[PDB]
């Protein structure tokens, strides 16, 4: 019974990973990299190694209590056939990071309820920055 799954081992979901656990939530990083999920597991985090475009690992989860997937990795195309895979099987509320603002329209087409655009994260990131001087 996970509270948060999230989906890329990469640099923004291994910070995702840190921050929701030190905030008391239950987490699972998922991710196709043994050596990633592996030194999550390492660390005391729970992770599972698995292809996020897997409807069969998706239907081995219990989804129904889930809060959100975040869906992490730096990979457009692969996020939409993860975030496709998902759809197939649940209607779990995801987040999901999408490098090209020309996509953000197929992705809440193919059901994202909210989209993180790497260039208003950024943009936000800077404005913060500006505002604190």
């Amino acid at each position: 019974r996970y509270e948060y799954i999230v989906i890329g081992s990469e640099a923004a979901g291994v910070g995702l990973v840190r921050e929701l656990t030190a905030a008391g939530k239950k987490v699972l990083a998922v991710d196709k990299s043994k050596e990633k999920i592996e030194l999550l597991e390492d660390e005391g985090f729970d992770a599972v190694i698995a292809d996020p475009t897997d409807e069969s690992f998706y239907r081995s989860l219990d989804l129904e209590g889930v809060s959100a997937v975040l869906i992490t990795g730096s990979d457009d195309e692969f996020n939409l056939k993860i975030l496709k895979a998902l759809r197939s099987v649940s209607d779990v509320y995801a987040i999901v990071r999408v490098s090209s603002p020309k996509k953000k329209e197929e992705f809440e087409e193919a059901g994202a309820n909210l989209v993180v655009l790497v260039a208003d994260a950024v943009k936000q990131a800077f404005m913060d920055k500006i505002k604190k001087m």
